[PDB]
RNA sequence: GCAUGGACGCGUCCAUGC
RNA sequence: GCAUGGACGCGUCCAUGC
């Protein structure tokens, strides 16, 4: 893959890697489980929405596009 | 996969998703390229960081263990 | 109270782009 | 000015251990 993709395919590959996780239900989880695992979602959340926040910033760099293609 | 087997998985499901980009050579591109790579480096080191730190605060937790796990 | 992890808010500084 | 990322400081919330 050329490496124009292999940027653009972070955010979808991050997307997979966390998928599972943050899919599964905790519905009988105690109250500080739930918290806790709760907060687990926000992390996950928060680290996907910064990859894929770089990389929209990374392909709007005219520089840097022109770069990973020649 | 249990649900313990789901979280323990994560630091290691993300460096797969990442290892690619991160393998990438950017050392023949200009330098304020250069620079904006390094900082996609700094910042996916981070992701791959807080992640890890979280599953790992998150398995020691006797309370959220016991309940992954089915006790 | 001490420490750890995460989220969030405020500010300082560094880099990059427009 | 705007945007992204990183470092640092201060503060708030949650959780855990002692």
């Amino acid at each position: 893959p050329s490496k124009l993709a292999l940027i653009q395919e972070l955010p979808d590959r991050i997307q997979t890697a966390v998928e599972a996780a943050m899919g599964m239900s905790y519905q009988d989880a105690p109250n500080n489980v739930r918290r806790d695992l709760d907060n687990l979602h926000a992390c996950l959340n928060k680290a996907k929405l910064t990859v894929s926040r770089m990389v929209t910033s990374l392909l709007e760099k005219p520089s840097v596009v022109a770069y990973l293609e020649g």
